[PDB]
């Protein structure tokens, strides 16, 4: 039974006691080295009193509960932890008598680990009781959900409703009581999200049941209404399943390529090419970037960007062949090899930019009219029964809707896979896409119930509700997509497409072709312009720069004030297609639209900043030993996992020079300290005090890192990168607290005793430390990303992000 800290009460109780026990070990080693004999009696009395009082408040509950599992599991843990406290008392006695007392050392370490693990179990049987109760409630309501499938009259829906509401409330009050107690923010977020799902799905369920009760008397569309109802029942069932699963998690989540790794590989290949490097590694990375370029080319919106991306790919391959022929001749060091490699770096940047342009083009095409097709489907379902072709229209609009939403989700997947977004934004985008598909499965059945039940108002209202759910999911997914996509590229592509479509509309307006072409092209222009408005809104929201937000607001508002007059002038042309004056009015209005789009593009263009840094054109004995370790060859992977993680961090921070950058200094120092910790846990033959003290030093270093990186996030005017850094900073403190606790547990188990306890203690310590190192590394990269758009006055602006050498 490992130590637990998934609960604020668990951490709150175990943290100070583990600190006191660690101090007992530190004092024992302070007298072992002969520095000063310290009497451990007061500290042991404190730990023993904490144990006694926890045993008191826990023993007062053996009568109060009404589940026999808790009453059965309490006494063994109580006697266990009390026995460990006794071991601490004996340790104080014997070690006070003789420093070299073997029984004193043994009982000191044994009782030391036993009060920590024992307190953990003492609180954990209670926590298991609570979780069993909550899961019991969730199981009851989840089981009662299935009764809704037999409801056919609104009386059954009334009784079922009045039985479902109190149970649902009893579940939500308990879960809403639970998630403020968890130490893992991710678990709390999952609980809150599923709570939202249930709360929004209840009235949908009762509504779908209502349409079933109305359509059962048709003596017609029963299969699709039943499909809708059972779809909502399954969504509720799954959400409650996930609530039950997260309720029972007692583990840290973050201890259980991508788009950001593709972008990082692009940038690493660009930096290595801009230098002198043309080794096999760099060329392999370049070839991977070419493969990504061709992969995006196969999914391009038009054959022009496809053939262009392929052209850049084959050009880069040719440059690679030329570089390899140069290197084969012996001219790898020559200036023409370096100049050719630098040209390859520039071409790799241009390939990256064209990839961004292709994604922005896919977004410009697929999201130009998100709500159109589903509105056409709803109107197709609402066709009067006299319409001799309502079935064909409904079928066509249905298939067009399915292909539309499928295209939206596919484009979201492409952006998530190649948009250079962080892993968190990518996971969120993919989640919103999967939700969009899932809710899309229910759109056609509802509209088909309306189609075959005209005089049914309940089916109409349910179809409208499902329509608004689809529009909500699709619009939020669109907001995420616009958040990832490079906005300047969206404004350029939209400016060009709007120019071509406005030109074609003026052509159709002057030379009298079909007015249907004119209203179609004109409304398409209006939709593209409004999409420019929306993307400008997302870009303005993401900036904390008030002047840029004001300018962009002026451009977007000025553009929006020109869209409607253009459309009404177009309709005026369809009224009098022969009037040349109305044609002139419409042409001037459309030109005004083009000018507004150009204005928004100009604001975003003038606020544009190069993302990454540009290209070129040509100690104490402890930290010193850790430096020699981290610059020596790596230890065998099986033997020093902590050292490997610390080496990945040290290597991530080592490519940057330290002057003018305290973050790199803190991170390098933290890597050295973590390597020392690895060495101290590896000791088996003291290393305990060095392990505990080293853990505390790493914790303090993590505190300072959180302070500085928070100062960097505060002065950042890019809410995307700001959020990216804060998401990583928010889990560091719990990691460091768990680090100190787990290192204190490991120190009291290594060097004799139990083997299982030492194994689990080791594995938990190394998992925690690996997670901490991953977090610190991602904090390096996220901080470098946050230092791109800093306020011109903050001191953080003076930070130096120049590559070493």
């Amino acid at each position: 039974m490992p130590v637990k800290f998934h609960t604020k009460t668990l951490e709150s109780v175990i943290d100070p006691v583990a600190q006191q026990v660690g101090q007992l070990v530190l004092f024992h080693e302070q007298a072992e080295s002969g520095l000063l004999k310290e009497d451990l009696t007061p500290l042991v009395q404190g730990v023993g009193i904490a144990v006694t009082n926890l045993v008191q408040v826990a023993a007062s509950m053996v009568e109060t509960s009404n589940d026999e599992d808790f009453k059965a599991e309490l006494p063994p843990s109580m006697q266990e932890v009390q026995q460990a406290a006794v071991f601490l008392s004996d340790a104080a006695r014997l070690l006070k008598a003789d420093q070299g007392s073997p029984e004193g050392k043994r009982k000191l370490l044994d009782g030391a680990r036993g009060v920590i693990n024992g307190m953990s179990d003492l609180l954990m049987c209670a926590d298991r009781s609570e979780v069993r109760k909550m899961v019991k409630v969730c199981r009851s309501v989840q089981e009662y959900l299935d009764v809704a499938k037999v409801i056919d009259v609104e009386a059954d829906l009334a009784t079922f409703l009045q039985n479902l509401t109190p149970g649902m409330t009893s579940m939500m009050k308990v879960v809403e009581q639970r998630h403020p107690e968890l130490t893992n923010l991710a678990h709390a977020q999952m609980l809150k999200s599923e709570l939202g799902t249930v709360r929004e799905q209840i009235p949908i369920l009762i509504s779908s049941i209502r349409v079933c009760c109305l359509v059962i008397v048709k003596d017609s569309g029963m299969k699709d209404a039943a499909f809708g109802r059972d779809y909502v029942i399954q969504k509720l069932f799954i959400a409650i399943e996930e609530i039950i699963r997260v309720l029972q998690l007692t583990t840290t989540f973050e201890e259980e390529a991508s788009a950001a790794s593709l972008a990082h590989m692009f940038h690493q290949a660009q930096d290595a090419l801009a230098s002198g490097d043309i080794s096999r590694s760099t060329l392999d990375a370049v070839r991977k970037c070419i493969s990504e370029g061709r992969r995006v080319a196969a999914l391009a919106a038009t054959d022009e960007t496809r053939a262009k991306l392929l052209a850049a790919a084959d050009e880069l391959d040719q440059i690679l062949k030329e570089l390899e022929e140069l290197q084969a001749k012996g001219l790898g060091d020559s200036r023409q090899a370096r100049a050719l490699a630098h040209a390859a770096a520039v071409k790799l940047q241009e390939l990256e930019q064209e990839i961004r342009k292709a994604l922005a083009e896919r977004v410009a095409t697929d999201f130009v009219n998100v709500g159109g097709p589903i509105k056409a489907l709803e109107d197709a379902a609402l066709a009067s029964p006299s319409d001799p072709n309502r079935q064909a229209n409904f079928a066509q609009k249905a298939k067009e809707f399915e292909a539309h939403t499928a295209r939206l989700a596919d484009t979201a997947e492409l952006v998530a896979s190649s948009g250079g977004c962080s892993d968190a934004v990518a996971a969120e985008l993919r989640k919103e896409a999967a939700k969009l598909r899932d809710i899309s499965t229910a759109v056609v059945p509802a509209a088909r119930v309306v189609l075959e039940n005209p005089g049914n108002q309940a089916a109409k209202d349910y179809l409208r509700t499902v329509k608004e759910k689809w529009l909500e999911a699709a619009e939020s997914m669109g907001r995420s997509v616009d958040g990832v996509i490079d906005s300047l590229e969206f404004m350029k592509v939209s400016e060009a497409r709007i120019q071509a479509d406005v030109k074609e509309a003026k052509r159709i307006a002057l030379a009298e072709e079909d007015s249907m072409k004119l209203i179609a092209k004109a409304s398409s222009v209006a939709r593209q312009a409004n999409r420019v408005i929306q993307v400008a809104k997302v870009e303005a929201d993401n900036s904390e720069n008030p002047e840029f937000v004001a300018k962009l607001s002026s451009a977007s508002e000025s553009l929006a004030k020109s869209i409607s007059p253009m459309v009404i002038e177009a309709k005026a042309v369809v009224t009098s297609p022969q009037n040349k004056d109305i044609q002139r009015k419409f042409c001037s209005s459309a030109d005004k639209v083009v000018e507004g789009v150009a204005a928004v593009r100009s604001v975003i263009e003038d606020n544009w900043v190069p993302p990454r840094p540009p290209l070129p054109e040509l100690l104490p004995a402890e930290m010193q030993e850790a430096e020699e370790m981290l610059r020596a060859p790596l230890p065998p992977k099986d033997q020093n996992p902590i050292h490997h993680a610390a080496a990945s961090v040290f290597r991530e921070a080592d490519q940057w020079d330290e002057k003018g950058n305290d973050l790199i200094s803190l991170v390098k120092q933290m890597a050295r300290k973590m390597a020392m910790m690895s060495k101290y846990t590896r000791g088996e033959s003291r290393s305990k005090a060095d392990l505990i003290r080293m853990a505390k030093e790493i914790a303090l270093n993590a505190q300072e890192l959180l302070k500085l990186a928070r100062q960097i996030a505060n002065a950042c005017m890019d809410k995307r990168a700001k959020t990216n850094l804060l998401q990583l900073l928010d889990r560091i403190p719990t990691i460091s607290t768990q680090l100190k606790i787990l290192a204190t547990v490991k120190a009291t188990s290594m060097g004799g005793g139990d083997a299982r306890a030492d194994a689990d203690a080791t594995d938990m310590l190394v998992g925690n430390a690996e997670n901490l190192m991953r977090t610190v590394k991602d904090v390096i990269r996220a901080s470098e990303a946050a230092c791109i758009r800093l306020r011109p006055d903050s001191p953080i602006a003076s930070i130096l992000w120049r590559k070493k050498g």
